[PDB]
């Protein structure tokens, strides 16, 4: 059980180089299996989810290798089910089962659990299938997928905004017969990343990014070479790092359109933001960041990936603010762990209520969100004294190497084996 030991206070400041979009490396890595020839995905971060993915791709029985790139050879897959032992370590397994049945006419997924942040039902994924002509059957836990032949272009109209299922009936629709056309999809830039990714291989899709997105299927897909996006949440999660130590910073390897809201918030906070082609700055003058009102809602709205880490920076500042979650209801975990940091907060149905303090102080705390747990790895950088953050292993998921960016930026971060 790998922990952190931080020494606070510390004040962040300095560079940050952006690693690429862990949720656009995955959804690439499970499209490759539509691919006929090899392919190779740039800027692919090192993380816990990609071995995941890498280890799912290999038993469907491709050929795969990595550094700073991954390569792909899906040309040999012989195998068409993604096991409960990977599904339950990560539930983005679900991705599979579109390329599988879009290229194979079968395909074998497990049926995800329960998850801690509340219902992740995955009715979307399903339902988008059988409207593209599959037959859906549920044995054993496993959602199996069949189709006779190819599947079929149709109009779809999506009940709820979903990043999962507008990738997997994207992806799917690919390699389809006719045209395809996904109303109400989400406008996430990891989808647009996808979609690009997609035509690179000779698939025809647009209106990536806005409600409406068009595919016209083709009959077969064939390799290349794609770059993945610059991550948003890791930006942001070092933008705020800068924001509630009184630093200053500035992010390398950006894409600024991508994060309007967030940089809102961080304006409305208080803070000094300049923005470039690829660099994000960000000056809090020495100054203490001033407390903001926030509600999570799928892209371009605040992000719930987001959250936690905002839930921070408003536990530390000037005055009262509230933060809203309507994507996963249930989504506070981190707060309770602040809370053992000396945080005051409230929470009321679905809205945490913030009281700043002017410092905090460090304690024992547990990780159990891949993402939303950065924030106790950044609260024990600014709190008084020692903090350790226990089962990092949550983090690994979803930060490629977090400690070394942190002690280049001025932190007392280590890493113990105990
Ligand atoms: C791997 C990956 O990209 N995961 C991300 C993706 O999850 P996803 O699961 O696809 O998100 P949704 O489908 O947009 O979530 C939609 C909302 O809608 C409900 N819903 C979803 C599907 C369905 O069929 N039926 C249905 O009802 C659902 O319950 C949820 O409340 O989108 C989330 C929101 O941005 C991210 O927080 C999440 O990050 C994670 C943490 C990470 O970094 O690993």
């Amino acid at each position: 059980m790998d922990k952190f030991r931080v020494q606070g206070p510390t004040k962040l400041q300095g560079e940050v180089t952006i690693s690429g979009a862990k949720n656009a490396a995955l959804p690439i890595l499970f499209a490759a299996l539509l691919a006929e020839e090899p392919v190779e995905i740039q800027n692919v971060p090192k993380l816990k989810d990609v071995d995941t993915s890498m280890k799912l791709l290999s038993q469907l029985g491709a050929k795969v290798e990595r550094x700073g790139s991954v390569h792909i050879d899906a040309r040999d897959v012989n195998v068409f089910c993604a096991p409960y032992d990977l599904v339950k370590t990560m539930r983005a397994s679900i991705w599979a089962l579109g390329p599988l049945v879009a290229r194979f006419g079968q395909g074998q997924v497990s049926l995800p659990g329960g998850c801690t942040i509340g219902a992740r039902p995955v009715d979307l994924h399903i339902s988008g299938l059988e409207q593209l002509g599959a037959t859906i059957k549920l044995e054993e836990g496993y959602v199996k997928a069949s189709v006779d032949g190819r599947l079929k272009g149709a109009h779809i109209v999506m009940d709820k905004v979903s990043v999962g299922a507008t990738v997997t009936i994207m992806c799917a629709a690919t390699l389809a017969e006719g045209t395809t056309i996904i109303e109400n999809a989400a406008r996430e830039p990891e989808i647009v990343d996808t979609a690009n990714f997609l035509i690179t291989l000779g698939a025809k899709i647009s209106g990536q990014g806005t409600d409406r997105i068009v595919i016209e299927g083709v009959e077969r897909l064939g390799g290349g070479v794609y770059r993945v996006l610059p991550d948003r949440i890791e930006t942001g999660t070092f933008l705020v790092a800068a924001a509630i130590s009184r630093g200053k910073i500035i992010c390398r390897n950006a894409q600024p359109d991508t994060l309007d809201a967030v940089l809102a918030k961080l304006r409305d906070a208080g803070a000094d933001i300049e923005v470039g082609e690829d660099w994000i700055s960000l000056d809090m003058h020495g100054k203490r960041p001033k407390a903001v009102n926030v509600r999570t809602a799928p892209h371009p709205a605040f992000p719930t990936d987001m959250q936690a880490q905002f839930t921070l920076l408003n536990l530390v500042a000037e005055g009262t603010g509230f933060i809203t979650e309507t994507v996963f209801e249930n989504r506070f975990m981190h707060v309770p762990e602040l809370s053992r940091m000396g945080a005051h907060a409230e929470i009321e149905s679905n809205t945490v209520i913030c009281h700043g303090v002017e410092k905090l102080s460090g304690a024992q705390v547990m990780a159990t969100d891949l993402r939303a747990s950065a924030s106790l790895v950044l609260a024990g950088c600014i709190a008084e004294g020692t903090t350790v953050v226990d089962r990092i292993y949550h983090i690994d998921r979803g930060y490629e190497r977090i400690e070394d960016k942190l002690r280049a930026l001025g932190a007392n971060i280590e890493r113990v084996k105990g």
